[PDB]
């Protein structure tokens, strides 16, 4: 909500030459720095995203070597009068997309044939090359311990108390009934860790977070992988253990990985780094909703979401019995 309508509409006619006529805020949004809007002319509609990020130009740096590489199934940005796939305003950066209907992977299943061309395109990412001065600004996989410290911090704060709201009473006496797995998937995550052998030779250029959530699914063959706001080098496990790996209560379904390989091209997985990252990508989670559900900042209308989220994780079939089942690996 940083603009009004009339005030992105100009900013778009100066510094992109686009005539709008309608413009409207979008919800959700990733949070802090994070605006999205859908902005018409008479014939198109645009997808506007106001970031205040920093890599924000590491980041159009990927997908312009992926547009080089010729994978179409990511969304281009839209140039501005002077050529540039962002324009620098006074406090923020503006990023325009053409506007694409299609629901994401949460909504809309992928067809055997849709997900035949997921995995050839992944196996398209993966296999590109990344030039020297792009690597040398991508986050390396490091397989940090910041997230698991974090979250044993938390092991001695789910204490009664008198301060704490209904809410954030809830989510400690829901974190205790939990408290077995919430270490175990700690614990399993730091041992992997340590069971791994780091070879950078074997690092290609990951999505890092590529869900159904991240993945457009229109008609036929018009899907798009989206959310590069992460890329990074890292084992190509960084991505694959989303193939199956649940989230959101769907890729869950067996049978969809072999569609999936299919396309990405049966090779030998590691089996321990796909596992480590399951278990990583959950500490992190818990991580994040726990400092959010706990710091009780009023300004949390997060605290909603991330309480919701978290216990998400813990359904039938969701990534947590998922990543417990190591015979899925
Ligand atoms: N080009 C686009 N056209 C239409 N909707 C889009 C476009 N790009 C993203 N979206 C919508 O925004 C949602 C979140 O996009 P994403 O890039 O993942 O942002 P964030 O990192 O905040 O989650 C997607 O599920 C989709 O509904
Ligand atoms: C910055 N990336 C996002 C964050 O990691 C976010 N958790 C703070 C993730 O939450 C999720 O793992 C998944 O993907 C979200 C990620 O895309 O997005 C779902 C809506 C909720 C989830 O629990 O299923
Ligand atoms: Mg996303
Ligand atoms: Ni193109």
């Amino acid at each position: 909500q940083p603009i009004q309508a009339q005030q992105l509409i100009e900013l778009l006619k100066v510094h992109y030459g686009i005539d709008i006529h309608t413009a409207q805020f979008i919800q959700g949004g990733a949070d802090t720095n994070a605006f999205a809007y859908q902005a018409d002319s008479e014939s198109k509609s645009y997808f506007i995203k106001l970031k205040y990020g920093y890599h924000d130009e590491i980041n159009l740096s990927i997908i312009r070597l992926l547009h080089d590489s010729g994978i179409k199934e990511i969304i281009f940005p839209i140039h501005t009068l002077e050529a540039k796939l962002f324009q620098q305003l006074k406090h923020f950066k503006i990023i325009a997309y053409p506007f694409i209907h299609a629901p994401n992977g949460f909504t809309q299943n992928l067809t055997g044939k849709q997900w035949k061309q997921l995995g050839k395109v992944l196996r398209q990412i993966h296999e590109t090359s990344v030039p020297i001065s792009i690597q040398q600004q991508l986050r390396k996989e490091i397989y940090s311990p910041k997230w698991r410290e974090i979250v044993r911090s938390f092991y001695n704060q789910i204490e009664f108390d008198n301060s704490d709201d209904k809410l954030t009473a809830a989510f400690k006496s829901f974190f205790n009934q939990n408290s077995a797995a919430i270490h175990r998937l700690v614990d399993t995550s730091e041992k992997l860790s340590k069971k791994i052998q780091p070879d950078l030779d074997k690092y290609v250029l990951c999505h890092s977070d590529i869900h159904a959530g991240n993945v457009l699914v229109g008609n036929e063959e018009s899907i798009y992988i989206i959310d590069w706001d992460e890329p990074m080098l890292a084992p190509k496990e960084r991505d694959l253990m989303f193939i199956g790996g649940g989230v959101g209560n769907v890729w869950n379904k067996p049978h969809e990985i072999q569609y999936f390989y299919e396309g990405y091209g049966e090779i030998n997985v590691d089996k321990t780094i796909l596992s480590y990252y399951r278990h990583e990508r959950i500490v992190e989670d818990i991580a994040v909703y726990g400092q959010d559900l706990l710091s009780r900042n009023q300004n949390n209308q997060s605290r909603l979401e991330s309480f919701k989220y978290f216990k998400e994780m813990f359904d039938p079939n969701n990534v947590v019995e998922i990543a417990f089942a190591t015979e899925q690996l």
